[PDB]
């Protein structure tokens, strides 16, 4: 009855929130994470938040590149599907440390895919990214549109998608959904869990949260010469909880027989600038964010936001939270957990 | 002093020989997936007095401890990275294998290189990174897009190399896009000796010619070419080898790309006929559908290499097939 899901990277931001939705949705979930960018605390708190559904969560501290540890996981539990969140995701770090990114992201993915194939679990939901749209010629960005990458991190997402496409062409038994996330922000509304990266955050809103509570001295704004309304980059910010719910919608979709290797955007379809996000955070928090204005971050797009039509139609899913809610819940988490777990 | 990955293989072996004859020292790592030690035993002997400057070891590039031991024992001035799987058709059926072997091995290799402060690299890329070209000849700056997993591993590895160079300008990297090497050392003492069922055209032909396979299967006869078969840029392997010596010299003044081809297109049937001319043997053919992932017409622009490496291919098809036959007839079961 109760379907069993392995969640790589499940102790991380998106993963932790999604694990909780899995548990509240009736799923059993086994998490695999090496705590490279997270801690044990997140799943401890997910377990509590999940109440009696907490029983259905197991967790192992395993690197996906550890084939023997991973085979062990797959030998002992019959997984209905895998959600693959595990990886490194900081663009800036990626340009500086490309091999770390190729190593962790591609080697960890290939090893997972081989192990899945060996133990007969060929249902995959992959954490892809709007970065694969590169510098879009046209917005909104549709699943049909041209893909490219502009930095090493983005290439790992692009290359993995391509690998999944080849795996599928090679072997018709695979069912794969490539979810292209836009920019998840916010925290579970209880404020008991949220984003807590190790060391220096590379995403905008956790960096802002950390300036707000006093742990970083300023936000650096990467680019004020964009051809946008305020000169800063425009992106599609989605509530992490809506993004989590999208994963429950993806898992239901794997039962469709037509599914072979399919792409869905998970975004809101609305574009918000960097300064609008900062303004919205200042509103929610009552705090000032000191800004240092700098140049473009190498590889950044100007304007990127989602077409939501395909996900609405085929997944029956649409984001329900606006920016104000995103900032409200982020601040609710951070005010009481200024330095994370 | 040069580390040669996949040096027991076809192109590796010939290149290692040229390295030894040109005064270099060579360490070879190979996991003998599509070769044996025997090839290197013969290069050593063929290399004469220079032979004692060759050393070789059974090592998988994915075996990081084994590969570190190698780098810890010798300071390398450069690496030449030939190791990998290379069959377009195999790759379509077995993508994870190709991604596992080609990418995990390369990534591991590059990390160890950096760890041990050897940041000079020549890489075996491929014309398959041009996918199905919309214009020929294929120029280094023409569009890069693969149509199969093998091609993608090559394309991906190029991109990883660029990123590596961008992250750290101490790296000097040359990406050689080989077209279709064929032939053998003109002595006939070394040549292509793949293990397992051959995948490439000419080792499949040579094995049909000596009784080891019953027929050659021709992959596609409805292409938009003179005789209906796919057209490639076949290049003598000794020419290719010499190109790598020139690449090593070029490293001493970047992440640069160079085609190594002849710039002439030859169809599959023309290659068979050239081989029948050289060998006197008749090759039974079975005509079949297109091989998944195959381009139609691929050939090289030779300008950039000529201009920048002072290198041109000098052997023709006729010399490629003679040398091939010379090796085949004297080593019908290879090594
Ligand atoms: N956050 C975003 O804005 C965004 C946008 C698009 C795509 N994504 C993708 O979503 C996924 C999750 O993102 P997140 O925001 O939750 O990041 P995160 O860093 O919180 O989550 C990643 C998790 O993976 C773990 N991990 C990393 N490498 C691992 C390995 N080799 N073995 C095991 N565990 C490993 C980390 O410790 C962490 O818990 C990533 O793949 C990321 O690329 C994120
Ligand atoms: N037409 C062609 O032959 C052609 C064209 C373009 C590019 N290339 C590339 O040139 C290189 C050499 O081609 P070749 O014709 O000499 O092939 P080959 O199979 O004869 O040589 C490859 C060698 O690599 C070794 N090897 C494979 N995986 C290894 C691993 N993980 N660790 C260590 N050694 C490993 C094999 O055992 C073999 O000796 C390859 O990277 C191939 O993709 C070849
Ligand atoms: O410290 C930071 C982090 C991000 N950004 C900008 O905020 C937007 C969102 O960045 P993030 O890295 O979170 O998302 P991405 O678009 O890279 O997935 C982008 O335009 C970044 O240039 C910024 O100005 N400062
Ligand atoms: O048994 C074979 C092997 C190859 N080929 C064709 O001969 C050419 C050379 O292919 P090969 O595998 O040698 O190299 P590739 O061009 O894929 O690098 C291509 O058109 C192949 O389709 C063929 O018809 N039969």
């Amino acid at each position: 009855m109760a379907k069993s899901v392995l969640v790589t990277g499940g102790a991380g931001y998106i993963g932790s929130h999604t694990v909780l939705q899995l548990l509240e949705g009736g799923y059993s979930a086994v998490v695999v994470d090496n705590y490279d960018n997270s801690s044990a605390a997140s799943l401890q708190r997910v377990k509590k938040l999940a109440g009696e559904n907490g029983n259905r969560l197991s967790f192992h501290q395993v690197d996906l590149r550890d084939r023997p540890a991973l085979e062990k996981i797959f030998s002992e539990t019959k997984f209905d599907a895998v959600i693959h969140f595990a990886g490194l995701k900081a663009v800036g770090e990626s340009v500086e440390k490309p091999l770390l990114y190729y190593n962790n992201n591609i080697v960890g993915t290939v090893t997972l895919l081989e192990v899945m194939a060996q133990y007969g679990c060929k249902n995959l939901v992959f954490s892809s990214s709007a970065t694969v749209y590169g510098w879009p010629k046209e917005v909104p960005c549709t699943e049909e549109s041209p893909i490219s990458a502009t930095n090493p991190y983005g290439r790992t997402k692009l290359f993995i998608e391509e690998i999944c496409r080849d795996v599928h062409r090679s072997d018709s038994e695979w069912k794969i959904i490539l979810l292209r996330y836009f920019n998840p922000v916010g925290a579970h509304p209880s404020g008991y869990i949220g984003e807590d990266p190790l060391g220096v955050p590379n995403n905008l809103m956790p960096y802002v949260q950390q300036v707000a509570v006093g742990r970083r001295p300023h936000l650096t704004v990467f680019g004020t010469d964009y051809k946008t309304k305020d000169g800063t980059a425009v992106r599609d910010y989605i509530h992490v909880m809506d993004l989590a719910d999208g994963h429950i919608a993806a898992l239901r979709k794997l039962d469709d027989l037509k599914i072979s290797c399919e792409v869905y955007n998970l975004g809101t379809g609305n574009g918000t600038s960097v300064l609008e996000m900062v303004a919205a955070f200042e509103k929610a928090s009552g705090k000032k964010i000191p800004l240092v204005m700098a140049g473009r971050r190498p590889g950044d797009a100007e304007v990127v936001y989602a077409s939501t039509e395909k996900a609405e139609r085929e997944l029956n899913w649409k984001a329900k939270n606006g920016i104000e809610e995103m900032c409200r819940d982020l601040w609710n988490w951070a005010s009481n957990n200024p330095y994370g777990y």
